[PDB]
């Protein structure tokens, strides 16, 4: 499958890409302000994320620190980003089908779009304006909206025993972008796309 990752934000984002314990394609990259990267991520890829870092700094040997979504100080992410992350999730081609959603679970850091470029289904996106309203206890101070469990480490904000309930904090991320997952078992907005979809994700799609 194809992603194409586009940064519409007005200020420079270092993608990134990964399945948890490998990079897909080069796992990460500078992106300018309107600059667009196209990767290939194999058939079958099950559990990828794409997010967006922000405040990066990075030597030669691609080796620094990002303020969000730092993965492990590598430019070329071959794990997952520290919070807070707007997460893009998928699983290509389980049982004929592409499964697609944005999540908030791991807080959020920069809006986002989340759209196939091939026929057969929606987009999704949480594009609101999360760090600005965000709840002063859930405020990350290098920039960013953390998530409940992130900060405060309880069984109900991070579902540790599988039952788990909405809570204020949960909600909060569910007003302000409802096609988003807010907790761990929240009803699913996962969308159903055919299998071997082609996809863009956009950062900043509104502004």
């Amino acid at each position: 499958a194809t992603f194409e990752i586009v940064n519409r934000c007005s200020y420079t984002v270092w993608a990134a890409a990964s399945k948890g314990d490998a990079a897909l394609d080069a796992g990460g990259r500078q992106l300018n302000s309107g600059e667009s990267w196209t990767i290939n991520v194999e058939p079958g890829t099950n559990g990828g994320k794409i997010w967006a870092r922000t405040d990066c700094y990075f030597d030669d040997s691609g080796s620094g620190i990002c303020k969000t979504g730092d993965c492990g100080g590598l430019l070329r992410c071959k794990r997952f980003g520290r919070p807070p992350t707007t997460l893009a999730e998928f699983s290509l081609n389980q049982y004929g089908k592409d499964y697609i959603d944005i999540s908030n679970i791991k807080g959020f850091n920069v809006p986002m779009d989340f759209s196939p470029t091939t026929r057969g289904c929606r987009g999704v996106r949480c594009a609101a304006d999360i760090v600005g309203q965000c709840p002063a206890k859930l405020k990350a101070p290098g920039g960013g909206c953390n998530d409940a469990c992130t900060v405060f480490q309880t069984s109900e904000y991070c579902c540790t025993t599988g039952k788990c309930g909405p809570t204020e904090y949960s909600r909060f991320f569910k007003r302000l972008c409802p096609d988003a997952f807010s907790y761990v078992l929240d009803k699913p907005t996962t969308v159903t796309c055919p299998g071997s979809s082609n996809y863009r994700v956009t950062f900043c799609p509104t502004a």
